[PDB]
This record gives C-alpha cells, structure tokens and sequence, in this order.
C-alpha cells in the first residue's frame, strides 16, 4: 500500500513508481524503468510506494546529487553495515583508499590471465553439453571463484560461501538477514585474525593489516570491509553478465559483428554497460534544500538510479538501440561521485574476457526454445534464469 503524502510534497509531482515491482516489467527491466523518462514525467518526482521517497529521472540531476554529498548523504543509501558504503567524506576516504589496494588497476593487470583461465575452464566443461543454465552455470561460479583467488581462500568453501551470499539477496527462510550477515562474519573473523600474524599477499591480509586515520584497523572494520568486497562483486556481475548474454543470444547480428571484429569487444563492453545498467541506490537529505525548484526536506530519502543516466535520451540518442560504434557512450553504470565503484576495472575485465572466450568457443547460441526470460527489479535488477542451447558440432575447443 501507499504511504500518505507528506504536506510539503505537491500533488503534481506524485508518480507512484514501485522500484521492486514496476508495471511494465514483462517488457524487460530497463524498458520498465524508462517509463520515468516519458515527456509528461518531471525531472524529479515523488512516489508514495515503499514508504515514500523522491526519484530523480534524468542524468543531469542524478550526477548532481551524487556529486553533492553535503546535501545528499550515504548514511541511509537504501529504499526503504558494510564499509565504506554508508560513509561520507572525510571518514570514507581512508577506508576507500585501503579497499583500492585490493581491487585497483595494478591488481587487475596481474590477475588478468588467471581470470582468462577460469573463464576458459568453465566454458570448456559446458561446451560439449549443448545447453546450460547460464546464470547458475557460469555467471555465479565465475566471480565467486575470482573472489576466492583474490582473498586466498580454499575451493571447498565455495558452496557454503555461495549459500550465505544467496541469502542476502534471495532468502529461503533458514536464517534472517542479520543471521546470514553474522554467519558471513563468523566465517571471516578467524581468517582475519590469523593473517595479522602471518600475512600473504592476499586481499584479506592487506585489509587486516591496514592503517586508518593514523591507527590500525579494528577486527570490526576489517570484517565489514571484506564482506562488501565479497557481496559487492557478486550480485552486480552475476546479473550484468546475464543481461549481456540474454541480448547476444537474441541478436545473431551483434554476435557476428564481435566474431568478425574482436577488436570492437572493449567498446561493446562499454555499450552493454550503458544499455543494461542495473543499479538504483539512493541518498538521504541532511537538511532542507531547494533542488531544481523543488523543496526537499531534511530526512527525505531520494532514489538516484545509476541505471537511468545512460538510458536518458538527453545523454545518448536512440538509447534503447545497441550500437557498438557509438562515438560517445555516456553512462553512470558504476556510479558517480566519491562512491564510484572500486571494482569497475575488475568488472570490465571480467566482461571482456567472458565475451572473448565465449564467442571463440561457442559462437552460435540461442535462448532455449519455448523459454520466456523472467526479470526482477530492485536495488540491483536482474535475470532469474537464462536457459541457453547450442550445437556442439559448431563449437571449437581451444
Ligand atoms: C557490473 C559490475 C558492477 C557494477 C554495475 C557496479 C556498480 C557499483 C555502483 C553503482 C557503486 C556505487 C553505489 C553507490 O554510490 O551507492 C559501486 C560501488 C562499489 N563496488 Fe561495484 N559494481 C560492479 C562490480 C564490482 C566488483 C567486481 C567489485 C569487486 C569486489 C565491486 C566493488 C565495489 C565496492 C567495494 C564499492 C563501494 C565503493 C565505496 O563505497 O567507496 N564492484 N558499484
Ligand atoms: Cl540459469
């Protein structure tokens, strides 16, 4: 049900969008969100759904608000306890600098070929089967195995770790949110404590032995960081790869272009990131503030969908059209401002390696005949399942 309209909010700005259940979902997730960009919809609206909150609908406002952390705070970033997601500068800067030591560009460059080897061996074991559940069989195992590589963690721990992180996004009832969180932390603590004593060159060891505002990081702070490094690179990557593969399976022309022109693959990656953008975070007002002619009130929540900037016709012409040759690909898929994704370099490499290894070994594939692909909408929008099929005689072992 809807929350009653706060008196400071004018009726002409009220559009009852439900971010967890948009009405045109069956047409696809990005299409469903783009209803907010129809010409009768203002740049900034209020929805009475999910407790009541603002939505900025255009790239210009989304970028501005993400820049202005003094008015738009990350203390409450979700509608309706990881570090540094809930911090503003100044305190955020220290924790962000440390996490960048574990996923930064120099780390991605060294792990580059480990990343390719993991992709090749996952794809090679599927290739002869002529079918797969892509989300289940590749999109999940690939980033979780990269995390295990990054964090120096043994391979037998994958099923249990996959289970705990599935709870935070898709609970089965076994345990509450905080219970999945604590199970995750209980897993993490001993490994953190020991790598203080004999570190490796792994991510847990670096975060465990970190210094923050002059003094050593606490076990509490370390555990809450490692947690975000795990869950931060899962949900987004799993669901983004699914969107990308869904599109390519439905578009033989786009497959052929990348097969014939493998050098376009990094550009193609950027264009898929724009077209199948998937995050919608928010901020909370620190004070009363007039924003583009609209009176915002201290404590108001505002949804700032990273998804919508690149879909905005004011940023990219014919924004639903996938064109790998756009001279200017404009998006905020990895965010904007001081929280801009620390994993953005790792994510791009994961996407690029996936496109190259898959198109090289399984160049021709389709959606399983009969199947209708179902989507979900949220803070991270996604694909529920992606059944794919191909003819093993048309593949290559490499
Ligand atoms: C397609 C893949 C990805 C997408 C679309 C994505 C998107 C985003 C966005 C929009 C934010 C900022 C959220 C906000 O301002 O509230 C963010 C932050 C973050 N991401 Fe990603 N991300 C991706 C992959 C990854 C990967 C692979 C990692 C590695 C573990 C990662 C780690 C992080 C971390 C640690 C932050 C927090 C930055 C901070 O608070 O200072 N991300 N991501
Ligand atoms: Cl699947």
């Amino acid at each position: 049900n809807l929350a009653p309209l706060p008196p400071h909010v004018p009726e002409h700005l009220v559009f009852d969008f439900d971010m967890y259940n948009p009405s045109n979902l069956s047409a696809g997730v990005q299409e469903a969100w783009a209803v907010l960009q129809e010409s009768n919809v203002p740049d900034l609206v209020w929805t009475r759904c999910n407790g009541g909150h603002w939505i900025a609908t255009r790239g210009q406002l989304i970028r501005e608000a993400y820049e202005d952390y003094r008015h738009f705070s990350s203390e409450c970033p979700f509608i309706p306890d990881f570090i540094p997601t809930s911090m503003d500068p100044p305190e955020q800067r220290q924790f962000r600098a440390l996490a960048n030591q574990v996923v930064g560009m120099p780390v991605v460059d060294k792990l580059e070929n480990r990343i390719q080897e993991l992709a090749c061996s996952l794809i090679e074991s599927l290739r002869p089967q002529g079918q797969c559940n892509f989300t289940e069989d590749y999109a999940e195992p690939f980033p979780i195995r990269i995390f295990m590589l990054l964090a120096g963690l043994p391979e037998e721990d994958i099923p249990h770790l996959k289970y705990l992180t599935d709870q935070m996004t898709r609970p089965d009832g076994s345990m509450t949110f905080a219970e999945a969180k604590e199970a995750l932390y209980d897993y993490l603590i001993p490994i953190i404590e020991q790598r203080r004593q004999k570190p490796g060159t792994d991510a847990i060891s670096i975060v465990a032995n970190g210094q923050v505002n002059g003094r050593p990081i606490t076990s509490d702070e370390a555990k809450r960081m490692c947690g975000l490094l795990l869950v931060g690179g899962l949900d987004t990557v799993v669901n983004f790869l699914s969107f990308s593969m869904e599109f390519l399976a439905k578009s033989p022309e786009h497959r052929q272009e990348l097969i014939e022109r493998p050098e376009r693959i990094p550009a193609a990656c950027e264009e898929l990131l724009r077209r199948f953008s998937l995050v919608a975070d928010g901020r909370i007002l620190t004070s009363d503030y007039e924003f583009h002619g609209v009176q915002l009130k201290k404590g108001d929540q505002i949804l700032l969908p990273q998804m919508l900037s690149g879909l905005d016709e004011r940023e990219n012409a014919a924004p639903m059209h996938v064109d790998f040759s756009r001279q200017k690909v404009s998006h905020t898929t990895f965010g904007h401002g001081s929280h801009l994704c620390l994993g953005q370099h790792l994510a791009r490499r994961e996407i690029i390696v996936t496109l190259k290894e898959w198109l090289t070994r399984i160049p021709d594939f389709s959606i399983a005949p009969g199947a209708q692909i179902q989507h979900k909408s949220g803070i991270v929008s996604g694909v529920q399942a992606l059944p794919l099929v191909w003819d093993p005689a048309t593949t290559k072992a490499v």
